């Protein structure tokens, strides 16, 4: 279906996809729903590109409707940037009813929940819209909930880590970017339809106004404004902007060589965390049935690989092909979770399911049993994950 593919090409920017025994524990991992574009950047870039031309008649008839757009857009835009937008709200409402629903007994009674977010408010917002959706449906819940700075730690850690924040601005991935942008992004077949004269541009400026075209376009299915610019491009240049940007996903927070797994090993507080949480409440030194945090595409993204999630954490040495074997899409939509669902079975051994995005996931470990895994074997293995995370990091300072 053309409908779903073209969606995926938003990559990060994808609105969460359609979803429509019981478990003792659940341990949770979310990005913050479907927001506003966080930087005026491309709108600015691309509305000085048309209204420089709308001055020397450069304008066709498809470019003075965009010039009209582009400017409506960016009053609507004025002080929203970054927001959590209905839509946002309406995917954490659906996660949480889901989860609910589906695992009623777990959360019946006075079963208790603790919810982190991070200082962000699109994180906050999500985490309220979500722990609102809960209450409602079981008014006796408790519920402990917090969120700040304190938090950093395990929810920012690609801002606290210096080497990982070098290499994110200034670091090898970029070069390598630039030149797969050049090779995959033809600029004047789009650039004809709104200009006049396009090959009159330069490559860099006609791949800039172009650039920040897919990305304007590519964020308006998430801010519930009624108007769609999905239509500017053919499918194949949709196909082909994501590309890109599914390529500096991976380089700058996944496991791309040339990052030498330093974006995925700075995750290893938060896999911590997550072990320290379910064995308290396997122990029963905690008794929640829930743990629940809210943070962003940036916590997901290299946590997923971290946890080694199989076609996650690959290490594709050739950038042309990247696309085939790693998909942004697929891991951080908007409103990307992960869901540790933990089991005890008749003699009392614990399992546990692995849902991203509310699918089941692979470990490279064996099960007897898919899609369920042994707690032990699976501990085992994070901690290894773990303790190859700090080495990472030791060899970088």
């Amino acid at each position: 279906h053309m409908q779903t593919k073209i969606q995926k090409y938003a990559g990060t920017a994808m609105p969460y996809p359609n979803r429509t025994m019981t478990p003792f524990y659940i341990n949770h991992l979310g990005r913050h729903g479907a927001r506003f574009p966080t930087s005026r950047k491309a709108l600015d870039k691309v509305e000085k590109v048309l209204v420089s031309a709308q001055q020397e008649n450069g304008l066709t008839s498809e470019g003075m409707a965009l010039l009209s757009m582009i400017r409506r857009l960016s009053r609507l835009f004025d002080g929203q940037w970054g927001k959590l937008s209905k839509l946002g709200e309406t995917e954490q409402e659906g996660i949480a009813g889901r989860m609910i629903r589906n695992y009623p007994q777990l959360f019946s009674n006075s079963a208790k929940i603790e919810a982190i977010a991070t200082y962000v408010p699109r994180s906050i917002n999500s985490m309220d819209a979500f722990l609102s959706c809960m209450i409602r449906h079981n008014p006796a819940l408790q519920v402990q909930r917090s969120e700040g700075k304190q938090y950093n730690h395990i929810l920012r850690f690609f801002d606290l880590n210096k080497s990982y924040v070098n290499y994110k601005e200034k670091g090898d991935w970029l070069p390598i970017y630039k030149a797969f942008v050049h090779k995959k992004i033809s600029p004047v077949p789009i650039m004809k339809k709104f200009l006049l004269n396009p090959e009159q541009y330069l490559d860099k400026e006609a791949e800039e106004f172009v650039m920040a075209l897919f990305s304007v376009a590519a964020i308006l299915p998430d801010t519930s404004i009624p108007l769609n610019l999905e239509d500017l491009f053919t499918l194949d240049e949709w196909h082909r902007y994501w590309q890109t940007q599914n390529l500096r996903q991976y380089m700058s927070k996944s496991s791309a060589p040339v990052g030498k797994m330093l974006p995925v090993a700075i995750a290893w507080p938060l896999l911590s965390e997550f072990i320290r949480s379910a064995q308290e409440v396997i122990s029963g030194k905690s008794d929640y049935q829930a743990n629940f945090r809210f943070a962003h595409a940036e916590t997901v993204i290299p946590f997923v690989s971290l946890m080694g999630i199989e076609k996650t954490d690959v290490q594709v040495c050739r950038p042309d092909s990247v696309s085939v074997y790693w998909k942004d899409y697929e891991i951080s939509p908007m409103a990307a979770n992960v869901q540790w669902l933990f089991y005890r079975d008749r003699d009392q051994r614990i399992w546990v399911k692995i849902l991203l995005n509310e699918e089941a996931a692979a470990l490279p470990i064996s099960t007897a049993c898919f899609p369920y895994y042994s707690w032990e074997k699976t501990r085992i293995f994070f901690n290894q994950r773990i303790e190859m995370a700090k080495k990472t990091l030791s060899v970088f300072n």
